[PDB]
């Protein structure tokens, strides 16, 4: 008969297709089809490798623009695109990787190249052994021959990236149990009616669901949990209006927004939103009483985000709080399309990041993010603590590996640690005006850890103290290569600002940087002006600054 995708479904392996899969690379696919990668072929099979069956995992595809030519005019004008395959796995697993028939023998770079997976080349494909691991990984397969070189940083880069996401199995708190209570399970197609459902948990099985570019999942105030599972693709962007103790998205099924334009306002037909009033189409988002709520999110990927990726409405944004794992942001490549709002008490860990605005934003206190794998593109910081004076305290990154950046200016605001400008007097984040700080506030005890950056990197931090700075630890951080010092990304620098009204030095306070390596390079006080390109820091705060070696 006719070769039909095989897929797995059982306690060690699972993977699945989608039968109105579409090999499109310049339009906008059906309502009910799926953008597919005509390039790259996957298929898995649970260890030992065998002559066994190998079982299809679909490759899905994004492309800037979403197939929207005037929509292109949004994105940084490069021609990569980012395929990427899902599969839940509890057994280590070799993943098989193939390109057509005519496609030439290519070695792989894996990113992050930490993981050191096995891989193996043999009849036209790419054998990698992913082993298993309870919070799984997340990683770039990148062929030696696909690479391109951005403009103007010269970054290389996959032109045509793929991504794979091997996740643990979904436990009874993340998979509803079989007719569960209260529950509603959408029909494949135009989905309908959510907003005003009485019911509390929303299941989307198997199959392809859309709302289409001028409606979103509007979830009633009774729904507490919106549940995508393994299989199914949802072409939409999710709001809750309950207000109870908790809220909850997960499965790893995917949400996408790619029937959205960039800036798309809810509230003016989902047309662009008009003079960047802030109110594009967040993928994530949810509206607080006066009661404390949690907002679990685990396992989706969100796929091209027509704008910020998430944001809650509220007066008093410190009664909620987020619990985030197993979490992707892929194809991404409109600008501000910005990584989650981590408030009060984030607890974030296994997270795969495409970003082309403020990755890792530190606006709250008592946050911890782990584990994450961020593909920097070409505007803001990695790291973002300015636009606002705050008072934060205690916080912690630790294992962020940003695997490619492709910054091109100083106006694009770039940098591992940032902080940009005063958001109400700089709109765009850079003015040499260094006087509209807040000495009343401070960002205290702040800790990133085990940072890598892999290929040519920015500054190591590009910080104004909008607000005082105290104890704040870099240990650990590795940049492989920095970008051209032609285009001014790489000079890392901390001015010397003063309160808006008074008048006030800003202050910082213990800033210190340990295990910092540039290349093969070992950074200490001795070479951090020169090898280190960090040549910025005020005089007045000079001997804030420590280096421990
Ligand atoms: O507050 C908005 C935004 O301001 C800054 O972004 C600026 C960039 O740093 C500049 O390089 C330049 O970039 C233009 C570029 O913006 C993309 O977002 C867009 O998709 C693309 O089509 C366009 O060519 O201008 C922007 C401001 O417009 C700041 O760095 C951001 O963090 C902030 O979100
Ligand atoms: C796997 O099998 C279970 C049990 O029948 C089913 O609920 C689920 O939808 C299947 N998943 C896929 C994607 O095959
Ligand atoms: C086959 O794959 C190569 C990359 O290995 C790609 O450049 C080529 O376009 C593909 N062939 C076609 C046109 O389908
Ligand atoms: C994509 O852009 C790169 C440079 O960034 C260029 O080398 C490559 O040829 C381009 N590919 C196509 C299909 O134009
Ligand atoms: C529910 O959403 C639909 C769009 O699907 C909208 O037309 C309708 O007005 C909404 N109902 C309410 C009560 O807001
Ligand atoms: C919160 O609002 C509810 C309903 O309006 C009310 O019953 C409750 O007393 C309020 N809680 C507080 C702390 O005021
Ligand atoms: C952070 O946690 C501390 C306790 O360690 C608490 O006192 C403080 O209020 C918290 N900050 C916020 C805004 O939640
Ligand atoms: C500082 O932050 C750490 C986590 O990074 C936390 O454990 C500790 O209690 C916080 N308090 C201080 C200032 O020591
Ligand atoms: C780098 O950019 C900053 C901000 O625009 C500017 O002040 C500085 O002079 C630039 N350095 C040079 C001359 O490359
Ligand atoms: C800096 O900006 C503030 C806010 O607009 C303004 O009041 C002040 O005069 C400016 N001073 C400088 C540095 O020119
Ligand atoms: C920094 O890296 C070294 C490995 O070279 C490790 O021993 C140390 O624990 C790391 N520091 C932190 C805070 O993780
Ligand atoms: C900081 O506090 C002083 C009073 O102690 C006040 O005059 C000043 O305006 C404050 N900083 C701000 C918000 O500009
Ligand atoms: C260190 O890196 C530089 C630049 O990539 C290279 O030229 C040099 O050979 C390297 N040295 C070592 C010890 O590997």
């Amino acid at each position: 008969r006719e070769f039909m995708a095989v897929t797995a479904n059982n306690s060690q392996l699972l993977t699945w297709w989608h039968n109105t899969g579409e090999i499109n690379t310049q339009t906008p696919v059906a309502d009910g089809n799926v953008r597919q990668s005509g390039l790259y072929s996957v298929k898995v099979q649970t260890t030992p490798a065998s002559s066994s069956l190998y079982y299809d995992s679909f490759v899905y595809l994004a492309i800037p623009g979403n197939g929207m030519s005037d929509q292109l005019q949004y994105t940084q004008g490069y021609n990569q695109t980012q395929a990427w395959t899902s599969f839940l796995y509890s057994h280590d697993a070799t993943v098989k990787i193939s390109r057509n028939g005519s496609s030439a023998n290519s070695n792989v770079v894996i990113r992050p190249t930490s993981l050191n997976f096995p891989v193996r080349y043999d009849n036209q494909s790419v054998y990698i052994t992913v082993p298993y691991s309870p919070t799984g990984y997340r990683f770039s397969v990148e062929f030696d021959d696909d690479l391109i070189s951005l403009a103007p940083s010269g970054a290389r880069q996959p032109e045509n990236a793929l991504l794979i996401f091997a996740s643990p199995f979904e436990n009874s708190s993340t998979k509803p149990q079989p007719g569960s209570p209260n529950s509603i399970a959408p029909a494949p197609g135009r989905v309908l009616g959510l907003n005003t459902t009485s019911a509390s948990t929303v299941v989307f099985n198997p199959g392809v669901y859309y709302f289409t570019g001028h409606d979103h999942m509007v979830l009633s105030s009774s729904v507490t949990w919106v549940y995508f599972a393994p299989g199914a693709y949802v072409k939409g962007a999710v709001e809750f209006l309950s207000t109870a103790s908790e809220v909850k998205a997960s499965g790893h099924g995917v949400l996408s927004g790619e029937q959205y334009v960039w800036y798309a306002d809810p509230d003016e037909g989902y047309q662009k939103a008009s003079g960047a009033n802030n109110n594009g189409l967040r993928m994530w988002r949810g509206t607080l009483g006066n009661s404390s709520q949690t907002f679990v999110l685990n396992g989706v990927t969100v796929s091209a985000p027509p704008f910020n990726s998430m944001d809650w409405s509220g007066n008093s944004l410190d009664l909620i709080t987020c619990r985030v794992d197993d979490y992707k942001q892929v194809g991404a490549f409109y600008g501000q399309t910005d990584g989650l709002e981590m408030y009060p008490g984030t607890i974030l860990q296994d997270v795969f990041y495409h970003t082309d605005d403020d990755g890792l934003k530190m606006y709250y206190s008592n946050v911890t993010a782990r584990n994450i794998v961020m593909w920097k593109e070409s505007v803001a910081p990695v790291v973002e603590f300015g636009w606002t004076p705050r008072n934060t305290e205690n916080v912690l990154f630790d294992n962020v590996d940003v695997i490619h950046q492709a910054y091109a200016n100083a106006g694009n605001n770039p940098g591992i640690f940032g902080a940009v400008n005063n958001y109400l007097y700089a709109p765009d984040g850079l003015s040499s005006n260094h006087s509209t700080g807040n000495s009343n506030m401070t960002v205290r005890n702040i800790t990133w850890s085990n940072f890598r950056a892999e290929g040519s990197s920015s500054a190591l931090f590009r910080i104004n103290p909008i607000q005082n700075l105290d104890n704040i630890s870099i240990k650990n951080v590795s940049i492989e290569s920095f970008e051209p010092l032609s285009i001014n990304t790489t000079e890392s620098w901390m001015p010397v600002w003063y309160d808006l009204n008074n008048g006030k030095q800003i202050t910082v306070t213990d800033f210190s940087i340990e295990g910092f390596t540039v290349g093969n390079t070992t950074i200490t006080a001795s070479n951090a002006a020169s090898v280190g390109r960090i040549d910025g820091v005020d005089p007045a705060y000079a001997g804030s600054v420590h280096y421990i070696d």
